[PDB]
């Protein structure tokens, strides 16, 4: 059981919560933990989600070396090197992937030729290492963690545009559908945005209980910076020699933290039942002997029911273990629904069921447990996604200017904050809020993104912070 | 279009189909190869197969790091890849790279399990491992990194590790046999031969006819008690008693990639079996000029072949001929081509070309689908049918050490009773190589057969002339 409060010290119920449901297991190398196999089931869901997804797109999965060689990869203080094979020393060095450009890149150069090999649609699930020089959290920032990441080439620059946003647009889904998740899809500032590329979109997230913003996923235009420096070339059709514009992509196990934070409670996880493993739990109630032939029996056969629906049902019939003992562990692990079954729901041809994210009880006869419970899946999650939309629009203040930034990060929120989106600026506004920060005593604030949705911008706006005229709504806040 | 013949230089064969057929990327870096679409897809068939029956027998997947720290792993060394820095700064200590998981699963297993309630604990990963392998590389075969899956299974009994290993062993030969169409032989391995952390080793062998070379195809260990005993992996019984756990482990790589493509590839490239194949169909329009009329019922022929299953692909690029591209895809090993032109269009039909045995197929187009749901459950099976000959006829059952040299010469594999006493084994590869330099060259055990043919009472070994166990199959290997 889990004894931290949520809303007390969140450090600790995060680890609690994690360990407790059996989703990590910490490691004697620092800032690398194991995914036991209830974190690894949700990873394998979102991995199909989005794997069926890109495969729709025409993206075709490849594996390419975690190794690079020095003078191919020449963020420096971040490369894991592998100097050394048994007592001997490598001739040179060799780095462990942080990130695949080095090594797709001159492949892709190798590879086309003409207009007829674009697009060229690829991607790989992998894992990188980065020795992070931040404080590690399970499943956040971790330095090794599980990946894909999409590499993609085209002919256009609009055709490499739109596959950017729809990629973007399927790791909304992976957040909000799956994950149920809200997250604000944007495009990051110049100071941002990740500098082999033109142009990085974002899809951002929020935690409530310290105030973070948290970047959950990316989607780059790369331009042609790209097949400049790797002579990636091809001829159109009428003889010439062209750039490919390129994109990238990728989205880690940070996914699961998110979701974590977003959902669990002071008894632990909870699961949105898209990506739960186990939907429902059946638990016999067997004590002094009482018909367990029967209830058993019956439990077998509420769950081949309950399959014909597509419902993913466990029976936790384990001799070793109490109901009681099963009722908390299946909460703690945060599975949508319990399923009771005891002597008396037996006679009256009822099932007691708790659904995990309000701990309300219904009692529901054999012949509507399908169809109840699958509308009460819908209901959960929907509902943890409402509420965290809720809590992520409560989290979000719309200030004029600057006057207003420390309130609000004391407040641990965010700011939506006209800006003017001189580079200069963000620089002199986050050496600013770290000075302020400081002084006050945890952490200075930065653009998490522009936001794609833009509230309208009077004439006479000005930027909150410079005083220059404003462009654009710009969202800041301290983050992860 | 591949030129080195595949039984005259089988080397340069092999490197030519994996690279025109786009499989296979070369790299910088020894020993490591990009794969590309065209093979990743078949990996990710036999993935899916294997991942699903496990998950019918319960295990469950997890994710271990990849770096295990130097006292961990030292609880083989010239393999071990050292990472000593991050950027410029040296680590405290240096941490290899997961050349297996043991080092880095058993110590968080003995948390994890206090009770018999605890078990059966079992866990499957699918990662990379990295070993610096002093052997010559072989794209798939031996790559010094390579995917896996490890399975590591912990037990309350000996009786239900071993079922284990037998079904994971089963589940090999499927992979082997019903996805790539590669024929198998199940056996034990000889005592030199086992994994030495365990107690006994059961093995999935193959057979490379083109070199002679048996391969060792997947493996699966009863493990025993022995790494329970060493990393203290123990539980209390259900009288309070502490017992120690019986464990299993079981693995298998892109090796099986390598062993299908040497196994069904032929003169002109590829052949890959249909239940694995990332295209089974490639129409290609006979077209030179576009005017819609073939390229619009190549669409309508493609959905009609998809509402089948059928993975199907329109080669509708602009500047090749169709002899051009017969020839691509015959060399990527698509299992079946329909060619599709003006007089097919005419006629209500389409020609299908087989690419095992090259034979052609006049069929309508409202007989399409099934027609090559039939065809390529033939090409299945005939690719199987027919290795499992060639594996057969590679094999020489034999009585004396004389008959050795030539059934070796041969470039075939022996199948010989012997005695199983250790000490011979050693011997029998150091006499076979000293005889394969004065005329590696060394003849070792590839497994003990799980179907012994007849022994008849006072078979002798062929070596020591001692009383013979059982036969044993013996040869040149990977
Ligand atoms: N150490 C990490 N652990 C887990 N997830 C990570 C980690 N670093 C990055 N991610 C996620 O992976 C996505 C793509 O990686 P990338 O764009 O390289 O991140 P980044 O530039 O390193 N971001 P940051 O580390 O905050 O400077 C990021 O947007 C994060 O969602
Ligand atoms: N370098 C490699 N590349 C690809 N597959 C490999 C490699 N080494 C081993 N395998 C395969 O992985 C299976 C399990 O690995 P393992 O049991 O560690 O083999 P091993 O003992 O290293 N065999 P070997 O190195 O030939 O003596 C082996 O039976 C092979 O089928
Ligand atoms: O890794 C990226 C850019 C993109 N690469 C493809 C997947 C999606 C990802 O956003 C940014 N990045 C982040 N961290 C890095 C750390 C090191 Br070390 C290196 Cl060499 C390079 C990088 C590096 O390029
Ligand atoms: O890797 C094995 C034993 C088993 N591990 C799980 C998958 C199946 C496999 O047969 C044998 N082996 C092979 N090569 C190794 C190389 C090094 Br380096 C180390 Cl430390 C250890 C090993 C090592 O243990
Ligand atoms: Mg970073
Ligand atoms: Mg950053
Ligand atoms: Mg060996």
């Amino acid at each position: 059981m889990v004894t931290a409060k949520k809303d007390e010290n969140f450090s600790e119920w995060y680890t609690q919560a994690i360990v407790r449901s059996e989703m990590i297991e910490y490691y004697d190398i620092s800032g690398c933990y194991i995914m036991r196999p209830w974190a690894f089931h949700i990873w394998e869901k979102v991995q199909r989600f989005f794997d069926d997804e890109i495969k729709k797109m025409g993206v075709e999965n490849s594996y390419f070396p975690m190794f690079v060689s020095r003078h191919k990869l020449e963020f420096s203080p971040e490369v894991a090197w592998v100097t050394h094979y048994g007592d001997s020393p490598l001739p040179e060095k060799i780095a462990i992937r942080p990130t695949s450009e080095t090594i797709m890149y001159p492949a892709y150069a190798k590879w086309i030729r003409s207009h007829r090999d674009l697009p060229l649609k690829l991607n790989q699930w992998c894992s990188v290492v980065r020795w992070e020089f931040k404080q590690p959290t399970p499943f956040l920032r971790t330095r090794e963690f599980l990946w894909q990441e999409g590499h993609t080439a085209h002919a256009t620059e609009e055709e490499a545009w739109e596959l950017v946003l729809d990629i973007l647009e399927l790791y909304r889904r992976w957040y909000e559908e799956c994950l149920a998740v809200p997250v604000i899809k944007g495009e990051k500032s110049e100071g941002e945005k990740f500098a082999g590329g033109k142009k990085t979109t974002t899809v951002e997230a929020f935690i409530p209980e310290n105030g973070r913003g948290i970047q959950a996923a990316t989607s780059h235009l790369l331009g042609t910076n790209f097949a400049k420096m790797f002579e990636i070339e091809f001829e159109d059709e009428e003889g010439h020699k062209r750039l490919v514009h390129q994109t990238s992509w990728g989205c880690t196990t940070r996914s699961l933290g998110v979701m974590i934070m977003t959902h669990g409670d002071d008894k632990g996880l909870v699961i949105p039942p898209r990506v739960a493993s186990v939907q429902v739990v059946i638990i016999p109630i067997l004590f002094k002997d009482e018909n367990t032939g029967e209830i058993l029996g019956k439990c077998r056969e509420l769950k081949t029911m309950l399959e014909k629906a597509d419902i993913r049902v466990r029976i936790d019939d384990r001799s070793n273990y109490t109901p009681g003992w099963k009722y908390n562990h299946w909460e703690v692990k945060g599975v949508p629904l319990r399923l009771e079954l005891g002597p008396k729901d037996l006679a009256k041809g009822t099932a007691r069921v708790v659904r995990r994210d309000t701990g309300e009880a219904y009692q529901i006869s054999w012949a509507d447990l399908a169809p109840k419970l699958l509308e009460l899946m819908e209901g959960i999650q929907r509902s943890l996604f409402e509420k965290a939309k809720a809590r992520l629009h409560e989290g979000i203040e719309k200030i004029s200017t600057f006057d207003e930034v420390m309130p609000a990060l004391n407040r641990k929120h965010l700011v939506l904050a006209p800006w003017c989106e001189d580079p200069e600026s963000e620089e002199q506004i986050k050496k600013e809020t770290q000075k302020l920060s400081e002084i006050q005593a945890t952490g200075a604030m930065k653009t998490l993104c522009i936001p794609f949705d833009q509230p309208p911008m009077p004439e006479g706006t000005k930027c909150f912070y410079t005083g220059k005229p404003a462009k654009r709504w710009t969202l800041w806040g301290r983050s992860y």
